[PDB]
């Protein structure tokens, strides 16, 4: 018998809910475009993989709040990323990525379909703008100020100058949470009750398909067994996702379930059907559209390399090289204590791009999910809090 594991205050649970004592990492890799003119009038893309870009992350919760007799408790988490230079393979402020304006793609989808009305359009063809851009890794990332951006920040303040794509993500949070604690059950712990005050999703077709299940996925239930499908609710990938039991492991010295992410997650099918917006029709197995979640912007989710996805979105670019071992995301999990041990959480983000005769930018460039960078957000017990772990155990 343990549930030593819940969240009350005093307890070993809360205090590494609240501050985890595991370094989390945020790896960053980049696709740097080799080809852009040739691109552009209707060749296959050519890109290399730039990377890593090592980020230390630092992780507490706040707004605590707890509520229901200590059944639930609210939070948010606040996440920062402090980057490491040597074990990174540059300076992101000095290193140079070459890949697709998507700026001026946002503002396209917003000017077709009117999220920005059509009318400012009168911008871009004022002032002419490249379809593929450079800019540092640093400014890709945590931010840069825009041409066109700028120039429709004056008629609409609401809309930001500014575009990146973690950009003002440093030292905040996903937004509102309140968790279900274990009290009421020992499989409840952890669980999410509700986000931003909502116990279900917008965006999705179904029903089934807006439902929030599972964890934020920096932790799980205890005596998780080797059956049973344990689910995740990544905010930032705009939808719940199951993970499936693997293989056994070792950790340090401890047992663990591996746990993946099954190619059914993103295949073209039956229950995914809702995810494909407006009516049943998907890209594809292995792509996202995120579009929803990412402010009108033509952002498709995928994994590395187009891995677990249909080999077509491979081929259409060249320098897709998709393995499991590398590509895929696990996680490593103390069957006993639902405790992390070691992860890897991947994912990537590539661009939908296609011709458009309204717009010269796009010149005859082909139809294709463009990739642009993907990550590992990882995590490794050491052996001090492993064997105080071990020992805790008995
Ligand atoms: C991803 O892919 C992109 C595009 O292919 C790469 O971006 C290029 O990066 C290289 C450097 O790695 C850039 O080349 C350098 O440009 C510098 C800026 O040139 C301007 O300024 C100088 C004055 O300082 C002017 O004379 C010049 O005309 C330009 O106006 C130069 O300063 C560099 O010169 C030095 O380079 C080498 C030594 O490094 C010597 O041979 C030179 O004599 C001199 O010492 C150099 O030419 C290039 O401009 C970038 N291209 C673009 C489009 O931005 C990324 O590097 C790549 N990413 C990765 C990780 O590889
Ligand atoms: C977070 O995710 C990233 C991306 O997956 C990951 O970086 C990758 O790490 C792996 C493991 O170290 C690297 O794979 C190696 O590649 C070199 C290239 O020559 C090989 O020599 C290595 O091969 C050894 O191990 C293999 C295991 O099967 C054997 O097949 C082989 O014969 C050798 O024994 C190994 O394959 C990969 O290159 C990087 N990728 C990048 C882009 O850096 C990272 O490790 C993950 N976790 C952390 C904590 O960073
Ligand atoms: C990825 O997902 C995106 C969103 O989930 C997809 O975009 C959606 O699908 C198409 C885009 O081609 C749009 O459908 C058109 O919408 C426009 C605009 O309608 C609005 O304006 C009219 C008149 O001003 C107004 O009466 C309406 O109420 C709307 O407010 C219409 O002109 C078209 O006839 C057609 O209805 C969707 O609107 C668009 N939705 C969003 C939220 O952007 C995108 O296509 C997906 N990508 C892929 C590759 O599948
Ligand atoms: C989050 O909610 C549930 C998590 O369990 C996911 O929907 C579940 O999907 C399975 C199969 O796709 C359903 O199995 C069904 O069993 C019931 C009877 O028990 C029956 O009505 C069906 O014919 C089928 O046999 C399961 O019931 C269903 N859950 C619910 C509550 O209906 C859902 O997909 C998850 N969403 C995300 C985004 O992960
Ligand atoms: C994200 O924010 C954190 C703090 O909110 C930054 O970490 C600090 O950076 C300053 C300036 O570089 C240093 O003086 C501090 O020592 C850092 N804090 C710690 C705890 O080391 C971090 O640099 C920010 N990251 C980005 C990419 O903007
Ligand atoms: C996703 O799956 C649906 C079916 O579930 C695909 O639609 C089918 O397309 C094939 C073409 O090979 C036809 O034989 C079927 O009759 C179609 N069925 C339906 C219900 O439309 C759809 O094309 C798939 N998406 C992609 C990108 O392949
Ligand atoms: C969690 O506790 C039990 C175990 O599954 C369940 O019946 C109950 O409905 C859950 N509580 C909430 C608030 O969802």
């Amino acid at each position: 018998i343990e549930k030593k594991i819940v969240l009350r205050n005093g307890t070993e649970a809360f205090d590494s809910w609240e501050k985890p004592p595991l370094p989390v990492y945020t790896q960053f890799y980049f696709f740097n475009v080799t080809n852009p003119e040739e691109i552009l009038r209707g060749e296959t893309p050519r890109v290399e993989e730039v990377g890593p870009y090592t980020y230390r992350e630092l992780r507490n919760k706040a707004n605590i709040q707890f509520g229901d007799n200590g059944t639930t408790i609210s939070a948010v988490s606040n996440k920062a990323y402090v980057f490491e230079r040597d074990q990174s393979v540059g300076d992101p402020k000095i290193d140079l990525i070459r890949t697709l304006n998507i700026p001026v793609l946002t503002v396209i989808e917003w000017s077709q379909v009117h999220f920005l009305r059509e009318i400012i359009e009168a911008m871009l063809k004022a002032y002419q703008q490249k379809l593929f851009v450079t800019h540092t890794v640093d400014e890709l990332l945590w931010g840069y100020k825009d041409e066109i951006l700028s120039l429709i920040h004056v008629f609409r303040p609401d809309i930001s100058p500014y575009f990146g794509l973690f950009y003002e993500k440093n030292g905040t949070n996903d937004g509102d949470y309140v968790f279900l604690t274990g009290e009421d059950s020992y499989l409840n712990f952890t669980k999410i009750v509700e986000w931003n005050g909502k116990t279900s999703l917008d965006w999705w077709i179904t029903d089934k398909c807006n439902m929030i299940n599972g964890t934020d996925g920096d932790s799980f239930h205890p005596l998780i067994t080797k059956d049973e499908v344990l689910y995740v609710f990544p905010s930032d990938f705009c939808r719940s996702v199951y993970i499936t039991f693997s293989d056994y492991e070792s950790v340090q010295g401890l047992p663990a379930f591996r746990y993946k992410v099954p190619a059914e997650i993103l295949a073209n099918t039956s229950d995914n059907a809702g995810f494909c917006i407006p009516e049943g029709n998907c890209l594809g197995s292995g792509v996202l559209n995120v579009s929803i979640c990412k402010n009108g912007a033509p952002i498709i989710m995928s994994f590395p390399h187009f891995y677990q996805a249909d080999e077509r979105f491979v081929s259409a670019i060249e320098g897709m090289h998709p393995n499991q071992e590398d590509h895929e995301t696990f996680v490593d999990i103390n069957p006993l204590t639902g405790i992390i041990l070691k992860a890897a959480k991947r994912f990537q983000i590539n661009i939908y791009v296609k011709k458009l005769d309204d717009f010269v930018e796009t010149g005859d460039i082909r139809t294709m999910v463009f990739p642009v960078m993907y990550l590992n957000e990882s995590v490794h017990i050491d052996k001090e809090t492993a064997s105080r772990l071990k020992s805790m155990i008995n």
